[PDB]
């Protein structure tokens, strides 16, 4: 067991290893940047809010300390180190998870460079390219948008969450569909792509309802074959009301853009879940020849998550939530 040091940072208590040192806050868990001594580059430590405070936080713990510990991919947040100061499962009560610090968010980085189109395509390129690693593990992102996505100085690209969330949301979510395929993902990364590509904000919704009204006028109105998929009856009905809308042609939309670069977007942003291209599909479209390998583009290891259908006690989460820091085993 390394020895830990205390300290305040903002009314918060933070006890880690003193591998790590000058913590400085960047977000409110709460997450630190700080300096690993024990390779010189810059981390990024996470403490978890309240980690077991109710059986339902208790599983959230859990379930990105597994997450995170399957995760080992290029563009996708992975974990350098997890820790506890607690010395027993009896003590145990705060869990800390150390990434590599990327110095920017993708937000940051769309306000003040317009990207070029080589920009555009190697950063989608590695937002698909993470995307199809986790889809391959059965997880779904569900909150995709430019905060999520930590990029450094040579536009390498990582996809993590950090936990409006609207502007990037599939309309099927917005509707509480329910069902929700992967591709609610694709619908994300395609409000990303026409962003980078104008510099604005494609659907920049005042609330709920504005946000589904400026999508639709995008679109279009539910086509024939999508509302012959509509199960709901009440669903059906509020649809069928709102105006009667044509699907613009995004070639009118997206002037000045690559005619491949409004192909792909025209493959993304389709109202049907089911007709949206695949990550893996998109690593495919010309678009990204340039940067396309697919010896690799790899998929996850199988992911058990089976703990998601299990109603457990807070300590049985919790005492899972320690078994998985003490295996824990560092990247190479
Ligand atoms: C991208 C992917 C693989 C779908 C993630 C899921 C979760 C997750 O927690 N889950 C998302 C799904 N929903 C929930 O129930 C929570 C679990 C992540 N968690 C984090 O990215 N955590 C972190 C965020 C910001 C800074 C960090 C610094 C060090 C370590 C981790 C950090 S990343
Ligand atoms: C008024 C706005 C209408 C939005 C229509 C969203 C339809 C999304 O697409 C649908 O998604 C489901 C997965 O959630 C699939 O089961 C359906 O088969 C698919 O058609």
């Amino acid at each position: 067991r390394p020895t830990f040091y205390r300290q305040e940072l903002n009314k918060t208590i933070w006890e880690v290893p003193e591998r790590y040192q000058n913590l400085s806050p960047v977000g409110s868990g709460s997450v630190c940047a700080a300096f690993d001594t024990k390779t010189g580059h810059r981390v990024a430590v996470k403490k978890l809010s309240r980690p077991f405070q109710s059986i339902i936080h208790a599983k959230r713990t859990y379930r990105e300390l597994r997450l995170l510990k399957h995760m080992k991919h290029e563009n996708v947040i992975g974990l350098l180190d997890v820790f506890t100061p607690a010395r027993s499962l009896e003590e145990f009560n705060d869990v800390y998870l150390v990434t590599h610090l990327m110095g920017a968010d993708l937000n940051n980085i769309v306000k003040c460079q317009k990207l070029t189109d080589d920009h555009v395509q190697f950063l989608i390129y590695q937002i698909l390219r993470g995307l199809k690693y986790i889809h391959s593990a059965d997880i779904i992102h569900r909150d995709l948008k430019p905060s999520n996505l930590a990029v450094n100085e040579d536009c390498e690209l990582k996809i993590l969450d950090f936990g409006a969330t609207r502007w990037y949301r599939a309309p099927e979510i917005m509707l509480n569909w329910m069902h929700y395929n992967q591709t609610v993902d694709i619908w994300s990364v395609g409000c990303i792509m026409a962003e980078l590509l104008t510099g604005r904000t494609l659907f920049p919704g005042t609330d709920h309802i504005d946000q589904l009204k400026l999508i639709l006028r995008l679109v279009g109105t539910p086509g024939a074959e999508l509302l012959k998929k509509i199960s709901s009856e009440s669903a059906r009905n509020y649809i069928q009301s709102l105006a009667q809308m044509p699907k613009m042609n995004f070639a009118n939309v997206f002037i000045g853009a690559n005619p491949l670069a409004v192909d792909l977007l025209e493959k993304m942003l389709v109202l049907d879940s089911d007709k949206r291209i695949t990550a893996a599909q998109a690593l495919a479209h010309a678009y990204f020849a340039q940067y396309h390998d697919p010896d690799d583009e790899p998929v996850a290891d199988p992911y058990d998550q089976s703990f998601e259908s299990r109603d457990l006690l807070i300590d049985e989460w919790k005492s899972l939530t320690y078994d998985e820091v003490i295996s824990f085993v560092p990247p190479p």
